[PDB]
Protein backbone atom coordinates (compact mmCIF):
# COMPACT_ATOMS: atom_id res chain seq x y z
CA UNK A 1 0.00 0.00 0.00
CA UNK A 2 0.71 3.75 -0.23
CA UNK A 3 0.64 6.63 1.18
CA UNK A 4 -3.19 8.65 1.95
CA UNK A 5 -4.00 11.17 4.02
CA UNK A 6 -7.15 12.61 5.40
CA UNK A 7 -7.23 16.36 6.11
CA UNK A 8 -9.54 19.09 7.43
CA UNK A 9 -9.55 22.90 7.27
CA UNK A 10 -11.76 25.25 9.22
CA UNK A 11 -11.88 28.93 8.70
CA UNK A 12 -14.18 31.39 10.72
CA UNK A 13 -14.25 35.33 10.09
CA UNK A 14 -15.14 37.10 13.68
CA UNK A 15 -16.82 39.81 11.62
CA UNK A 16 -17.33 38.48 8.24
CA UNK A 17 -17.76 40.76 4.82
CA UNK A 18 -20.95 40.52 1.98
CA UNK A 19 -21.29 37.05 0.07
CA UNK A 20 -18.10 35.62 2.47
CA UNK A 21 -19.50 33.02 4.69
CA UNK A 22 -18.07 33.39 8.60
CA UNK A 23 -17.42 29.92 8.46
CA UNK A 24 -16.20 27.21 5.99
CA UNK A 25 -14.58 23.63 6.30
CA UNK A 26 -13.43 21.54 3.60
CA UNK A 27 -11.25 18.26 3.93
CA UNK A 28 -8.73 16.68 1.41
CA UNK A 29 -7.60 13.24 0.39
CA UNK A 30 -4.27 13.30 -0.77
CA UNK A 31 -4.38 15.77 -3.65
CA UNK A 32 -7.75 16.08 -4.04
CA UNK A 33 -10.71 17.96 -2.02
CA UNK A 34 -13.51 15.37 -1.65
CA UNK A 35 -15.56 18.00 0.53
CA UNK A 36 -16.85 21.29 1.42
CA UNK A 37 -19.02 22.98 3.85
CA UNK A 38 -19.90 26.59 5.01
CA UNK A 39 -22.49 28.87 7.43
CA UNK A 40 -24.56 30.10 4.39
CA UNK A 41 -26.11 26.92 3.00
CA UNK A 42 -25.18 24.86 6.10
CA UNK A 43 -24.74 21.84 4.03
CA UNK A 44 -21.83 19.25 3.86
CA UNK A 45 -21.32 18.76 0.44
CA UNK A 46 -19.16 16.31 -1.94
CA UNK A 47 -17.11 17.34 -4.51
CA UNK A 48 -15.29 16.26 -7.59
CA UNK A 49 -15.31 12.54 -8.14
CA UNK A 50 -17.16 11.67 -5.03
CA UNK A 51 -19.98 13.58 -6.36
CA UNK A 52 -20.82 10.18 -7.92
CA UNK A 53 -19.72 7.68 -5.12
CA UNK A 54 -22.04 6.52 -3.02
CA UNK A 55 -22.04 5.06 0.97
CA UNK A 56 -19.06 6.34 2.05
CA UNK A 57 -20.45 9.17 3.88
CA UNK A 58 -24.20 10.23 4.87
CA UNK A 59 -23.69 13.42 4.05
CA UNK A 60 -27.40 14.79 5.80
CA UNK A 61 -25.58 13.37 8.37
CA UNK A 62 -22.61 14.76 8.36
CA UNK A 63 -24.22 18.12 7.46
CA UNK A 64 -25.41 18.15 11.32
CA UNK A 65 -21.98 17.12 12.85
CA UNK A 66 -20.50 20.41 10.61
CA UNK A 67 -23.20 22.65 11.98
CA UNK A 68 -22.08 21.20 15.54
CA UNK A 69 -18.20 21.92 15.19
CA UNK A 70 -19.29 25.22 13.18
CA UNK A 71 -21.28 26.45 16.52
CA UNK A 72 -17.99 25.18 18.94
CA UNK A 73 -15.39 26.97 16.51
CA UNK A 74 -17.32 30.16 16.51
CA UNK A 75 -17.33 30.63 20.36
CA UNK A 76 -13.74 30.01 20.47
CA UNK A 77 -12.83 32.56 18.49
CA UNK A 78 -15.30 34.67 19.66
CA UNK A 79 -13.87 34.14 23.00
CA UNK A 80 -10.41 34.83 21.87
CA UNK A 81 -11.88 38.55 20.87
CA UNK A 82 -13.25 38.68 24.22
CA UNK A 83 -10.02 38.21 25.56
CA UNK A 84 -8.21 41.09 23.87
CA UNK A 85 -11.48 43.46 24.44
CA UNK A 86 -11.36 43.99 20.24
CA UNK A 87 -14.76 42.81 18.53
CA UNK A 88 -14.95 46.40 16.30
CA UNK A 89 -11.85 44.52 14.52
CA UNK A 90 -12.24 41.32 11.52
CA UNK A 91 -10.07 38.43 13.24
CA UNK A 92 -9.49 34.51 11.50
CA UNK A 93 -9.41 31.52 13.56
CA UNK A 94 -7.85 28.47 11.18
CA UNK A 95 -8.32 25.24 12.24
CA UNK A 96 -6.30 22.22 10.43
CA UNK A 97 -6.34 18.32 11.73
CA UNK A 98 -6.28 14.67 10.09
CA UNK A 99 -4.28 12.23 9.85
CA UNK A 100 -2.19 10.08 7.53
CA UNK A 101 -1.58 5.82 6.78
CA UNK A 102 1.06 4.46 5.01
CA UNK A 103 1.16 0.85 4.45
CA UNK A 104 -2.49 0.29 5.59
CA UNK A 105 -0.26 1.72 9.12
CA UNK A 106 -1.10 4.95 10.86
CA UNK A 107 1.99 7.14 10.14
CA UNK A 108 0.97 10.67 11.56
CA UNK A 109 -1.66 12.63 13.01
CA UNK A 110 -1.93 16.65 13.72
CA UNK A 111 -4.64 19.02 15.17
CA UNK A 112 -3.79 22.96 15.54
CA UNK A 113 -5.09 26.26 15.38
CA UNK A 114 -3.93 29.66 14.20
CA UNK A 115 -5.01 33.42 15.16
CA UNK A 116 -4.63 35.92 13.08
CA UNK A 117 -2.05 33.46 11.06
CA UNK A 118 0.10 32.84 13.97
CA UNK A 119 0.09 29.45 15.80
CA UNK A 120 -2.70 29.66 18.54
CA UNK A 121 -2.78 26.27 20.21
CA UNK A 122 -2.03 22.90 19.30
CA UNK A 123 -2.77 19.17 20.59
CA UNK A 124 -0.02 16.31 21.37
CA UNK A 125 -1.38 13.35 21.60
CA UNK A 126 1.44 12.15 23.43
CA UNK A 127 0.79 13.66 26.95
CA UNK A 128 -1.80 13.61 26.09
CA UNK A 129 -2.97 17.57 26.05
CA UNK A 130 -3.17 20.98 24.50
CA UNK A 131 -0.34 23.18 23.68
CA UNK A 132 -0.90 26.76 24.35
CA UNK A 133 1.13 29.52 21.91
CA UNK A 134 -0.43 32.60 22.23
CA UNK A 135 -1.86 34.12 26.00
CA UNK A 136 -5.74 33.75 25.06
CA UNK A 137 -4.53 29.55 24.61
CA UNK A 138 -4.59 29.45 27.72
CA UNK A 139 -8.31 30.31 28.49
CA UNK A 140 -8.63 27.76 25.89
CA UNK A 141 -6.55 24.91 27.46
CA UNK A 142 -8.66 25.05 30.49
CA UNK A 143 -12.19 24.84 28.89
CA UNK A 144 -11.02 22.36 26.32
CA UNK A 145 -9.36 20.06 28.80
CA UNK A 146 -11.81 20.22 32.06
CA UNK A 147 -12.96 17.10 31.82
CA UNK A 148 -10.77 14.16 32.34
CA UNK A 149 -12.19 12.60 29.08
CA UNK A 150 -11.90 15.54 27.13
CA UNK A 151 -7.92 14.65 26.17
CA UNK A 152 -8.87 11.19 25.78
CA UNK A 153 -11.15 12.16 23.15
CA UNK A 154 -8.89 14.26 21.33
CA UNK A 155 -6.39 11.47 21.87
CA UNK A 156 -9.08 8.97 20.51
CA UNK A 157 -10.06 10.92 17.61
CA UNK A 158 -6.30 11.43 16.10
CA UNK A 159 -5.25 7.50 16.76
CA UNK A 160 -8.66 5.90 15.78
CA UNK A 161 -11.69 7.63 14.59
CA UNK A 162 -9.95 9.39 11.97
CA UNK A 163 -7.56 6.85 10.65
CA UNK A 164 -10.94 4.95 10.95
CA UNK A 165 -12.69 7.03 9.00
CA UNK A 166 -9.81 7.47 6.70
CA UNK A 167 -9.45 3.60 5.59
CA UNK A 168 -12.98 3.43 5.19
CA UNK A 169 -12.90 6.38 2.74
CA UNK A 170 -9.88 4.10 1.01
CA UNK A 171 -12.62 1.65 0.38
CA UNK A 172 -14.71 3.49 -1.60
CA UNK A 173 -11.99 6.37 -3.35
CA UNK A 174 -10.10 3.16 -5.32
CA UNK A 175 -11.12 4.21 -8.46
CA UNK A 176 -9.90 7.89 -7.65
CA UNK A 177 -6.73 7.53 -5.56
CA UNK A 178 -5.21 4.90 -7.10
CA UNK A 179 -5.88 6.05 -10.90
CA UNK A 180 -3.73 5.73 -13.71
CA UNK A 181 -5.36 8.08 -16.28
CA UNK A 182 -2.58 7.90 -19.07
CA UNK A 183 -2.25 11.76 -20.77
CA UNK A 184 -3.61 12.69 -23.88
CA UNK A 185 -1.29 15.16 -25.52
CA UNK A 186 -1.73 17.14 -27.93
CA UNK A 187 0.79 19.44 -30.84
CA UNK A 188 -0.79 23.03 -31.05
CA UNK A 189 1.56 25.82 -33.15
CA UNK A 190 0.17 29.72 -32.80
CA UNK A 191 1.84 32.56 -34.80
CA UNK A 192 1.56 36.04 -33.36
CA UNK A 193 1.33 38.99 -35.77
CA UNK A 194 5.00 39.72 -35.80
CA UNK A 195 6.98 37.23 -33.26
CA UNK A 196 8.05 33.90 -33.82
CA UNK A 197 5.87 30.91 -34.40
CA UNK A 198 5.47 29.25 -30.96
CA UNK A 199 4.54 25.69 -30.26
CA UNK A 200 2.36 24.40 -27.40
CA UNK A 201 2.12 20.91 -26.30
CA UNK A 202 -0.59 19.79 -24.22
CA UNK A 203 -0.72 16.51 -21.68
CA UNK A 204 -4.41 16.45 -20.19
CA UNK A 205 -6.76 14.08 -18.99
CA UNK A 206 -3.79 12.45 -16.65
CA UNK A 207 -3.70 11.29 -13.51
CA UNK A 208 -1.45 11.47 -10.46
CA UNK A 209 0.10 14.82 -11.10
CA UNK A 210 3.72 13.81 -11.56
CA UNK A 211 4.56 13.95 -15.02
CA UNK A 212 7.25 15.05 -17.87
CA UNK A 213 7.04 17.01 -20.45
CA UNK A 214 9.28 18.45 -23.54
CA UNK A 215 9.80 19.51 -26.39
CA UNK A 216 12.86 18.26 -29.05
CA UNK A 217 14.02 20.26 -31.62
CA UNK A 218 16.34 17.97 -33.96
CA UNK A 219 16.10 15.42 -30.84
CA UNK A 220 17.63 18.05 -28.34
CA UNK A 221 15.59 19.06 -25.30
CA UNK A 222 14.48 22.58 -26.10
CA UNK A 223 14.01 25.23 -23.37
CA UNK A 224 10.57 25.75 -22.51
CA UNK A 225 9.82 29.55 -23.24
CA UNK A 226 6.49 29.38 -20.86
CA UNK A 227 5.49 26.27 -18.72
CA UNK A 228 2.65 25.35 -16.96
CA UNK A 229 -0.07 23.14 -15.40
CA UNK A 230 -3.05 22.61 -13.59
CA UNK A 231 -5.13 20.52 -11.45
CA UNK A 232 -9.00 20.30 -12.25
CA UNK A 233 -10.66 19.09 -9.09
CA UNK A 234 -14.17 18.34 -10.35
CA UNK A 235 -12.68 16.08 -12.90
CA UNK A 236 -9.63 14.80 -10.62
CA UNK A 237 -7.28 15.18 -13.56
CA UNK A 238 -3.84 17.32 -14.22
CA UNK A 239 -2.97 19.14 -17.40
CA UNK A 240 0.50 20.40 -17.98
CA UNK A 241 1.82 22.19 -20.67
CA UNK A 242 5.12 23.58 -22.47
CA UNK A 243 5.91 25.83 -25.02
CA UNK A 244 8.60 27.00 -27.49
CA UNK A 245 9.44 29.69 -30.23
CA UNK A 246 10.89 28.75 -33.02
CA UNK A 247 13.02 30.67 -35.41
CA UNK A 248 11.26 32.23 -38.47
CA UNK A 249 13.56 30.36 -40.62
CA UNK A 250 13.95 26.91 -38.91
CA UNK A 251 13.09 23.48 -40.65
CA UNK A 252 14.67 20.97 -37.95
CA UNK A 253 12.17 18.43 -36.83
CA UNK A 254 10.24 19.55 -33.36
CA UNK A 255 8.68 16.66 -30.99
CA UNK A 256 6.88 16.75 -27.65
CA UNK A 257 7.76 14.16 -25.17
CA UNK A 258 5.95 12.70 -22.42
CA UNK A 259 6.15 10.18 -19.60
CA UNK A 260 3.93 9.73 -17.25
CA UNK A 261 4.04 6.98 -14.49
CA UNK A 262 1.01 4.84 -16.19
CA UNK A 263 2.75 4.71 -19.42
CA UNK A 264 4.79 1.62 -20.37
CA UNK A 265 6.85 4.19 -22.33
CA UNK A 266 7.70 7.47 -22.86
CA UNK A 267 5.11 9.57 -25.73
CA UNK A 268 6.28 11.12 -28.81
CA UNK A 269 4.25 13.54 -30.80
CA UNK A 270 5.87 14.99 -33.35
CA UNK A 271 4.60 18.68 -34.68
CA UNK A 272 3.72 18.75 -38.74
CA UNK A 273 4.51 22.22 -40.37
C1 LIG B 1 -11.90 17.27 -17.17
O1 LIG B 1 -12.23 18.62 -16.82
C2 LIG B 1 -11.49 19.60 -17.57
C3 LIG B 1 -11.89 20.95 -17.05
O2 LIG B 1 -13.30 21.04 -16.97
C4 LIG B 1 -11.81 19.46 -19.06
O3 LIG B 1 -11.03 20.42 -19.82
C5 LIG B 1 -11.74 21.18 -20.73
O4 LIG B 1 -11.98 20.37 -21.89
C6 LIG B 1 -12.69 21.08 -22.92
C7 LIG B 1 -13.10 20.07 -23.97
O5 LIG B 1 -14.29 19.39 -23.59
C8 LIG B 1 -11.82 22.21 -23.44
O6 LIG B 1 -12.48 22.90 -24.50
C9 LIG B 1 -11.53 23.17 -22.29
O7 LIG B 1 -10.64 24.19 -22.73
C10 LIG B 1 -10.91 22.42 -21.10
N1 LIG B 1 -10.85 23.31 -19.96
C11 LIG B 1 -9.70 23.88 -19.62
C12 LIG B 1 -9.42 25.26 -20.18
O8 LIG B 1 -8.87 23.33 -18.90
C13 LIG B 1 -11.50 18.03 -19.53
O9 LIG B 1 -11.94 17.86 -20.87
C14 LIG B 1 -12.22 17.02 -18.65
N2 LIG B 1 -11.83 15.68 -19.04
C15 LIG B 1 -12.50 14.62 -18.61
C16 LIG B 1 -11.71 13.34 -18.44
O10 LIG B 1 -13.71 14.64 -18.34
C1 LIG C 1 -5.48 -3.07 7.08
O1 LIG C 1 -5.69 -3.75 5.84
C2 LIG C 1 -6.16 -5.10 6.02
C3 LIG C 1 -6.16 -5.75 4.65
O2 LIG C 1 -4.97 -5.45 3.94
C4 LIG C 1 -7.53 -5.09 6.71
O3 LIG C 1 -8.02 -6.41 6.87
C5 LIG C 1 -7.38 -4.41 8.08
O4 LIG C 1 -8.64 -4.34 8.72
C6 LIG C 1 -6.79 -3.00 7.90
N1 LIG C 1 -6.54 -2.36 9.18
C7 LIG C 1 -6.45 -3.07 10.31
C8 LIG C 1 -5.06 -3.37 10.83
O5 LIG C 1 -7.43 -3.47 10.92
Amino acid sequence: DGRYSLTYIYTGLSKHVEDVPAFQALGSLNDLQFFRYNSKDRKSQPMGLWRQVEGMEDWKQDSQLQKAREDIFMETLKDIVEYYKDSTGSHVLQGRFGCEIENNRSSGAFWKYYYDGKDYIEFNKEIPAWVPFDPAAQITKQKWEAEPVYVQRAKAYLEEECPATLRKYLKYSKNILDRQDPPSVVVTSHQAPGEKKKLKCLAYDFYPGKIDVHWTRAGEVQEPELRGDVLHNGNGTYQSWVVVAVPPQDTAPYSCHVQHSSLAQPLVVPWEA
